[PDB]
């Protein structure tokens, strides 16, 4: 019925949109990077439709980043097996994700592609550091999981 | 004045107190570990004490394991030059951690030596996956910083 999971993570802050390493306490004036995940369950009774994310800023003045980008503004990886075998996280055909909004209050991306069960999207959004502590709020829903899935991350800005 | 910063961010869930792979969604009747990071600012005018992580069930029904046993019902690591520096995680003595409070609906831990500048500790959460959606509430504060910082965190159970 029910019968498809999803999960949401926050994996925090990092000083790159892919790789890098993290960081939190930020500089006002630099760049950052929240990654979020959304995973399958690897029981769901088939692959998952519609897989959305909807940042929201909550707390404090930081602001997400540019215009909207892909490769620079935000990135979606796809982990085809999630943590159940070794494939490993890469980021998806720019075909794949829908910006449905990109704003410095407010960001939402939608994967068009089915959503295997047990795979994992890591989605990674630039943000500008303006002092004090960023929360943003993070939604993850599809059209068969019982969403909205939700967490909250926050930054400590150095003024 | 406030001189001294930190933060926190949520790393999310895994299947092993340390190393393995990611998890959530989780099956009712299996273990799992939250794991949060405690993350002292470089710029601080000193290291920090009294370094305490407050970690609350704010919804559903899953429970923090055992009767507060380091080294299986949790773990504290430092990385002693944060992303700064090469040095690894390593789990701290049992001496430098008290537990404040442990229960199945609230866990409390201090870190008790004090936290250079830069450095960061990894606090990993056994808990019960019980059936829906378990959050939890994750609070760092020091003496020295102007805290709390909170996340929340959530993890979907399969009933
Ligand atoms: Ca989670
Ligand atoms: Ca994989
Ligand atoms: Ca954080
Ligand atoms: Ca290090």
């Amino acid at each position: 019925p029910t019968a498809y999971a999803l999960a949401i993570s926050s994996l925090g802050e990092f000083n790159s949109l892919t790789g890098g390493t993290s960081t939190d306490p930020v500089a006002e004036g630099n760049d950052y990077y929240y990654r979020f995940e959304i995973r399958a369950w690897e029981g769901s009774s088939g692959p998952q439709t519609n897989v959305t994310l909807n940042v929201t800023r909550t707390l404090g003045n930081s602001t997400f980043a540019g215009s909207g980008t892909k490769g620079v503004d935000f990135e979606v990886e796809l982990d085809p097996d999630g943590p159940f075998g070794p494939a490993s996280y890469a980021p998806v055909l720019s075909a794949d994700v829908q910006v449905l909004a990109w704003g410095p209050t407010g960001v939402q991306l939608r994967y068009l592609p089915s959503l295997a069960p047990g795979a994992t999207l890591r989605f990674s959004l630039r943000a500008n550091a303006v002092n004090t502590n960023t929360t943003v709020q993070a939604d993850a829903t599809s059209t068969e999981a019982p969403g909205p899935y939700t967490v909250f991350e926050t930054t400590t800005i150095i003024p």
